[PDB]
């Protein structure tokens, strides 16, 4: 069979789960997908997405970076860890941006959609002018974290979060200055450590976002991939499980993206 195709069954097979991954070398055109046009829940993986909708309003001139974002009466969600030390003076909303994807922080995210985006309904549409024909955001942090099997809720494909990373990382869509700003942006993700990244060598830069729903084993990292002396990677790796108790494996994550990145055709 194919290269890698029978190694992700195997892997997918000792998981007892399922697992999507698509990945793709920006410079010879080769990829590599296994299940990529199947649905995953999408878990904290959007935020990456809410992050640069707010760097296209700021290029179009609707948003302002600099505007400071008062939320001293609102009542923060779980996991916080940005916006709770900020709470008295407040934010500037890029730099709340910024928190929603780094550190995955929910009051960032929920102001982020009540106040500029237009809540899941916003979000989609953004995701629809992009081009993105499959994602789709129904709910706020945190119900949209319940990751039901067959539920298409929240969900998006393995190769559509790809090519939307695609085009709004090393595509038009964004100008270049706003580019920059959201590689710098993933590349200070402070939450992946044990997936994508801990399947390239130590001298490639990645730039990531990753989900975990704390529920059917559902966890997920989509990644830029900066290898020494080539073009830039894109790697997309959903999974999830069928109990609803079950614990995710980073490394499953990271093996999957190991396989993918020497396996491209």
């Amino acid at each position: 069979n194919t290269k890698g195709i029978d190694e992700i069954k195997n892997l997918e097979t000792d998981f007892n789960g399922r697992i999507g991954v698509y990945a793709l070398d920006t410079g010879s055109g080769k990829s590599f997908s296994y299940r990529a046009n199947e649905r995953f829940p999408l878990c904290s993986s959007f935020k990456g997405f809410l992050a640069a909708a707010v760097l296209k309003g700021s290029q179009d001139n609707r948003l302002n970076l600099n505007q400071i974002v008062n939320y001293n009466t609102r009542s923060l969600e779980f996991h916080s860890p940005i916006t709770t030390k900020y709470k008295d003076n407040g934010m500037s909303l890029g730099d709340m941006a910024a928190a929603a994807l780094q550190y995955s922080d929910n009051g960032a995210t929920n102001i982020i959609l009540e106040r500029y985006i237009g809540g899941p309904e916003g979000m989609t549409k953004f995701m629809r002018s992009i081009g993105d024909e499959d994602f789709r955001l129904d709910r706020w942090e945190l119900d949209l974290n319940t990751a039901i099997p067959g539920d298409e809720r929240d969900t998006s494909t393995p190769a559509a979060v790809a090519k939307s990373l695609k085009t709004l990382a090393l595509g038009n869509i964004l100008s270049e200055h706003e580019k920059e700003t959201y590689q710098t942006w993933l590349k200070g993700n402070t939450t992946g450590a044990a997936r994508i990244r801990a399947s390239v060598p130590s001298d490639w830069v990645v730039g990531d976002k990753t989900g975990s729903c704390g529920a059917y084993g559902t966890a997920n990292d989509y990644a830029v991939v900066w290898p020494k002396n080539r073009a830039p990677l894109i790697i997309s790796v959903y999974t999830t499980k069928n109990e609803k108790e079950a614990k995710h494996e980073d490394k499953v994550i990271a093996e999957a993206s190991r396989i993918a990145i020497d396996n491209l055709k």
